[PDB]
């Protein structure tokens, strides 16, 4: 798994864009939050990645301030984001081309990591693709998800924009 993800390294925010806290589950490099990171101060962000090469990369950028994000290895189905990340403290959680990623039997593994993070009333912005190494999303097997792991859905729906899905999930 991991190994195909630190291969590629040698899918971006579309308009998804006050004390905000973040996390960024699968930064990436962090082309699209840096510069949002920049633009407003207030932002602190939590920025995970699987690849560790990756993580070089983060760092790497001019961008990469160390006082308003702190970016660290993990991998959500089996590292736990407590770790690095504070109980119930995250404002906003980012799942952005990052699920399908994952395999659909540990998918779950990081619904339940990040819903630690996440205040109770914060929700997770969602970004991924749908149907009507990845795996597409139907809007209903998603929202079940979601369910599965506890969160309640806001806003799901296909994108015609191949298929997108834009999908906003509250955590009680
Ligand atoms: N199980 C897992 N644990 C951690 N990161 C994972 C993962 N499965 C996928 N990823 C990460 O998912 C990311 C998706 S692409 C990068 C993010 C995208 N540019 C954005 O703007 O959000 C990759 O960086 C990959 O390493």
């Amino acid at each position: 798994a991991q190994k195909n993800w630190d291969l590629f390294y040698k899918r971006h925010w579309t308009t998804r864009e006050q004390k905000l806290t973040m996390l960024e589950a699968g930064c990436g490099v962090g082309n699209c939050l840096f510069p949002l990171l920049e633009e407003d101060p207030n932002i602190f962000a939590y920025a995970c990645d699987f690849s560790p090469r990756a993580i070089e990369y983060v760092k790497q950028n001019p961008l990469y301030d160390t006082e308003r994000c702190k970016v660290f290895q993990c991998d959500l189905t089996k590292d736990d984001l407590l770790d690095h990340v504070p109980p119930e403290s995250v404002d906003v959680v980012m799942l952005i081309f990052v699920l399908s990623a994952v395999h659909p039997d540990k998918m779950h593994l990081v619904l339940q990591n990040i819903y630690k993070v996440l205040k109770p009333g914060k929700s997770v912005l969602f970004r991924d693709y749908g149907l009507y190494r990845s795996y597409f999303f139907t809007d209903d097997f998603l929202a079940q998800l979601f369910m599965d792991t506890g969160y309640e859905e806001v806003v799901n729906e296909y994108v015609f924009r191949r298929v997108f899905l834009q999908s906003k999930f509250l955590k009680p």
